[PDB]
């Protein structure tokens, strides 16, 4: 039970908070029947692209609407799973970075998952990458998951495009 | 291929550097065969146990030096992937940490997998957990890999004891 509305542009752009760009930053396409066949199940039929290098768009899960209440949290600690899929496009490379963070109720950053950027260098074609992290032993407090994504916002255009992105998923372990 | 040397303790204390509690800081044990259940490939059947709560050990793996060319390394960018197995012990607080870097010739750090501290809590039994990362997409000029892990270095005891560490492992995707 995926956590994060909207994973792949199914509502369009609902769901999603935006950066300063706003819906100028993004787009919605479909997938070839080619790329389907590239995610797990075949329920990703589509994609978000940054229309800019810079764009992010993010959203933050309220884990007690969701059914986590404070104790099952606090006391079980069960796993907390983070999964996205990006890519670059046909023709020339792309930068994408994504940061998920676990917030208290007062939304102090008690965990947090901020890989370096990833550099998808340039190829003909433009093959899905999944990145995944896993939140256990995370301690108390857990409240709100916020999940950020995109293309690495600096003020240097060096050459390199936006993500696409799509099938973001947070789920909590049985 | 799993990089790593002694990854379970099978030559003891071997291939590890050892942190300035070198030898005194760690035993090596046999696991019970209910605790080899907890493993995939039947072949783990020692642990590391952390005599102080502060104990660490690392490896740097040379990649060169284990058959990964330079253009390899620099052009492919092939998944380098790595895993750690840890646990407490029965009804005390543990806490540790995991530190895997990508390094360059020179040692800059090129990419870093540093989550933040797991706190297992204290229960009647150790169950193991695994923790896992794979580093794609992370740019040109890796030539090393340092796997550091251990309990959490602070000068403040709390109460919360060191880990137990077994099944680290590091590899290069085909």
């Amino acid at each position: 039970r995926n956590l994060l509305r909207n994973p792949c542009g199914e509502e369009d752009l609902e769901g999603w908070s935006l950066d300063v760009n706003g819906g100028d930053g993004w787009k919605v396409e479909e997938l070839s029947r080619d790329q389907r066949k590239e995610f797990p199940n075949d329920q990703v039929k589509k994609y978000f692209v940054t229309s800019y290098y810079t764009c992010r768009k993010a959203q933050v899960i309220d884990l007690q609407a969701e059914g986590y209440w404070e104790e099952l949290l606090d006391t079980t600690q069960p796993a907390i799973v983070v999964k996205d899929w990006y890519s670059g496009r046909p023709d020339c490379g792309s930068k994408y970075q994504l940061t998920v963070r676990l917030l208290s109720e007062n939304e102090d950053v008690l965990a947090e998952f901020q890989p370096d950027p990833a550099t998808i260098q340039q190829k003909s074609d433009a093959k899905w990458r999944e990145i995944s992290h896993t939140f256990i032993d995370y301690g108390p407090g857990v409240r709100f998951v916020r999940f950020e994504h995109g293309g690495v916002d600096t003020h240097y255009w060096a050459g390199w495009y936006g993500p696409r992105v799509t099938n973001s998923s947070v789920w909590v372990e049985p």
